[PDB]
């Protein structure tokens, strides 16, 4: 009687169909049967969300489905979290998404698991500016701040926000997909203490030791990518005009989508360079190829843009390595698909 495997399928069906009654009731029945709340949130809800991500990437997930499924998940997490909340005896943890980060569900799961272990949690929500977060810490003096980052493109900003929080004397936890496999990009930056899940985060806070770091060498190549972003986007676009025939026939909507995506390409290259890990840019490029291909856009367009960006930045040595690796990963992806 693998109740978890059965539950996983039932929840996914409810989310995909927008059935809020079935989803919330399933969560309540699991708790009725003594299934731990952190199991419901991590092995069921989080897992269903991963699969939704896969459907979305493959262009099999509508706007209407996003709203319905996210709203239901908010309700599930709220009901489970409140039900399993323990007496707030241990202290106070502030939880926040980075500025420009709208993936609040992972952070809310962290918040609820912590409540379930006796922490008072203030959840400051999605996209919290440091200008708001830092004063909050200085006057409330929580035992810890937990910063969530899901998008690797947010890593440079993460590094800044972490440092600003540390300057308050507040111990910093970090997590989310944005810090990469095994938190490798958290470790590169020496950013707070990373943990893979809410359960692991709570376990960290049970350690008796309870887990101003100078090393931050100037990165001029990173700064050049920020400063020259529009130039690089334009070079991308010009190369696509020349060498990517379908672009000539694009309406305004499609030119705008192209410009947005070119901007993201530059931003992910910047993040890659910032943490000195071309694998960031590599995995981003091959992911982009799948995203575009599933929407009828030839991923050969990406090679045209990357090659053009590479010409402009050919005298930027680290950056041209990142670009080489991206284009190489793309080529291998397109041969091997
Ligand atoms: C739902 C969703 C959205 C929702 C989020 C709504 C909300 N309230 O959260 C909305 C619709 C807003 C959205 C928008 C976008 N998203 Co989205 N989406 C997702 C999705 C499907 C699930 C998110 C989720 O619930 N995760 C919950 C579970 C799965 O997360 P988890 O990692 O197990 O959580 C644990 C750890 O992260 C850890 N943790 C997290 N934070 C912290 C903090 C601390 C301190 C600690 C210790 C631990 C910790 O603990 C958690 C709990 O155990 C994911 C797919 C995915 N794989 O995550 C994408 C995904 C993250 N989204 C993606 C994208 C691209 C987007 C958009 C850019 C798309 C667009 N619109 O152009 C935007 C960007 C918004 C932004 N600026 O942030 C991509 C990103 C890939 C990339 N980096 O390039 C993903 C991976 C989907 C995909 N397969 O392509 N998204
Ligand atoms: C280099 C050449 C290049 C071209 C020519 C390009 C074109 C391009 N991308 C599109 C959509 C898209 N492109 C993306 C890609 C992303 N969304 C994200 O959040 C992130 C980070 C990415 C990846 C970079 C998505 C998600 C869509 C569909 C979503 C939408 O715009 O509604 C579309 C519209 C598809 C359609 O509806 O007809 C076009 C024409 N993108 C390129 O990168």
């Amino acid at each position: 009687v693998d109740i978890l495997a059965a539950g996983r399928e039932e929840l996914m069906a409810a989310l995909a169909e927008g059935d809020e009654h079935a989803a919330v009731d399933l969560a309540m029945r699991l708790l009725d049967g003594g299934v731990p709340a952190d199991v419901v949130l991590l092995e069921l809800v989080a897992d269903a969300q991963v699969e939704i991500g896969v459907l979305w990437q493959a262009n099999r997930w509508s706007v209407a489905q996003e709203h319905a499924a996210t709203a239901i998940s908010e309700r599930v997490i709220a009901a489970v979290g409140d039900r399993a909340a323990a007496a707030p005896t241990r202290g106070h943890v502030v939880v926040a998404c980075l500025d420009g980060e709208w993936h609040a569900l992972p952070a809310r799961i962290v918040a609820e698991v912590l409540r379930g272990r006796g922490w008072r949690v203030t959840f400051l929500g999605a996209s919290v500016p440091a200008a708001h977060l830092v004063p909050y810490l200085e006057e409330h003096g929580p035992d810890a701040v937990a910063l969530s980052c899901t998008l690797p493109r947010g890593l440079p900003r993460a590094d800044q926000v972490v440092a600003a929080c540390r300057a308050t004397g507040t111990p910093v936890l970090v997590g989310g997909l944005g810090f990469g496999p095994d938190g490798r990009w958290a470790r590169v930056l020496g950013a707070g203490t990373w943990a893979p899940t809410a359960r692991a985060a709570a376990d960290l806070l049970d350690r008796p030791e309870w887990p101003p770091a100078p090393p931050r060498p100037a990165d001029p190549e990173y700064a050049a990518l920020r400063a020259r972003r529009a130039e690089l986007v334009d070079a991308g676009l010009a190369a696509l005009h020349e060498w990517f025939p379908p672009l000539r026939d694009y309406d305004a909507r499609r030119l705008d989508a192209t410009l947005d995506d070119l901007g993201d390409i530059v931003d992910h290259l910047a993040a890659s360079v910032y943490v000195d890990d071309p694998e960031l840019f590599g995995e981003f490029v091959t992911w982009t190829a799948e995203v575009l291909a599933a929407r009828g856009v030839s991923p050969a367009s990406v090679e045209v843009a990357l090659e053009a960006i590479a010409r402009v930045l050919d005298d930027h040595p680290r950056t041209r390595h990142h670009l080489d690796h991206g284009r190489r990963a793309l080529a291998a992806h397109l041969e091997h698909h």
